[PDB]
């Protein structure tokens, strides 16, 4: 039984662009559309005009705004965005039935943060307050749902990828998966689910033991998987691997599928490629499997996920009738990132309650009829020291 009809099919979205649910702030509401990002923990919001927002956060419109008289600069990797602190009521319209009074960063200046044509206008992070900025003070989004409510403690996320490009329209118009507020819906999975211990609080930090290519063990010392940290990053549209790992994992997936050859700027990442229309070979693509710490001692379990997860369907850089991917695994050089193309894969749990993260197959992941997304366990030969420190 699916038991939290009003949250299922509450995303929308593609792993290109983010997936985001609609939120409400201020009073009266101001809706605005809001990425899902496990990998931080600021509620930021677009509160002055910019090329790429159709609309923004009014602060001036809403007689429940609290202004905190404090800035904050958050500079990373891709870009940067700066705003100014506040409180107000939130809301989440197709969520639990409650309004929370919540920190806002209300975001005045940006640079490469907001994407033209995602939809959404600000980016709701649940991780640990560990990882807000300016600092942990700053209590995030979630914490302040379940302080000033009864939602329970959990979250749930099913990311759903079509397998095909979505235009504009398609992308408005399609459901891109459900994100469960204080709970678990058994709609949304296959199988068993099965749960890996959060390592700590501060990114949804795991530690993985072991990782193969069509069953063959990639065979490196397992520190260097969780090389400096591994998280599932809702915010990440790739499978993110350390250098090292990388290089090994792309050698052996080069290896997998060598009856056809590939340019460099595939596995680069940067360059897409195409098959005639329906004739993607997925068969000579490896499935790629993730062993994650169990939470019995000496156990552990193993995510199985397919091409139909790692190559990315973009649509042609011409007007073609053709099939196109780009390659959806790219190097780190801060750890390992389950990002947004492998949670396509799976319902995920992100159990804060019991601090740990439950992975079950997705009853919307992209398969054929040869293969399908797996989770699968109990492992007990594994040598397990993994975690990086
Ligand atoms: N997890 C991360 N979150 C941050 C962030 C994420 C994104 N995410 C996306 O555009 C995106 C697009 C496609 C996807 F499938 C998923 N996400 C945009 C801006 C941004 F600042 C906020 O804190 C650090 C920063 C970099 S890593």
């Amino acid at each position: 039984r699916g038991s939290f009809v009003e949250m299922v099919d509450n995303l929308r979205g593609k792993s290109g662009q983010g997936y985001y649910v609609e939120m409400t702030v201020g009073s009266p509401p101001q809706t605005l559309n809001i990425l899902v990002d496990t990998g931080s923990s600021n509620f930021a919001v677009g509160a002055a005009p910019h090329p790429f927002l159709h609309r923004y956060y009014q602060r001036q419109l809403s007689s429940t705004y609290r202004d905190l008289r404090k800035g904050v600069y958050v500079p990373y990797t891709q870009g940067k965005w700066e705003g100014e602190l506040g409180t107000d009521l939130v809301s989440i319209p197709h969520g639990p039935n409650v309004t929370v009074r919540a920190n806002i960063a209300a975001i005045t200046e940006s640079d490469k943060f907001f994407i033209n044509g995602s939809n959404w206008e600000g980016i709701l992070g649940l991780a640990y307050a560990e990882i807000a900025r300016p600092d942990d003070s700053l209590e995030p989004f979630f914490d302040s749902l379940v302080k000033q409510t009864h939602v329970p403690n959990l979250f749930s996320l099913q990311l759903c990828g079509a397998g095909f490009p979505l235009n504009q329209s398609e992308v408005l118009a399609s459901v891109g998966g459900s994100m469960i507020i204080g709970g678990i819906d058994h709609s949304l999975y296959t199988g068993s689910l099965w749960y890996t211990p959060i390592r700590r609080e501060w990114y949804y930090e795991v530690i993985i033991v072991r990782v193969e290519i069509n069953g063959q063990d990639l065979k490196m010392d397992c520190k260097e998987y969780n090389y400096d940290k591994s998280i599932v990053d809702s915010g990440t549209t790739n499978l993110r691997l350390p250098k090292k790992v990388f290089e090994a994992a792309v050698k052996s997936i080069k290896a997998a599928s060598s009856t056809e050859k590939f340019p460099d700027g595939f596995w680069l990442g940067e360059q897409l490629v195409c098959w005639q229309a329906g004739t993607t070979p997925w068969n000579i693509f490896p499935v790629i499997s993730l062993y994650l710490m169990g939470e019995v001692t000496n156990q552990s379990f193993r995510i199985t996920i397919l091409p139909q997860q790692y190559l990315r369907p973009v649509e042609d850089v011409a007007t073609s009738q053709d099939d196109c991917y780009k390659f959806a695994i790219s190097q780190s050089s801060t750890g390992t990132v389950m990002g947004a193309v492998i949670m396509e894969g799976f319902y995920v749990v992100f159990d804060r309650a019991r601090k740990r993260i439950g992975f079950a197959v997705s009853a919307c992941h992209v398969h054929d009829e040869f293969r399908t997304a797996a989770v699968e366990g109990p492992f007990v030969t594994l040598d397990m020291d993994c975690g990086y420190n």
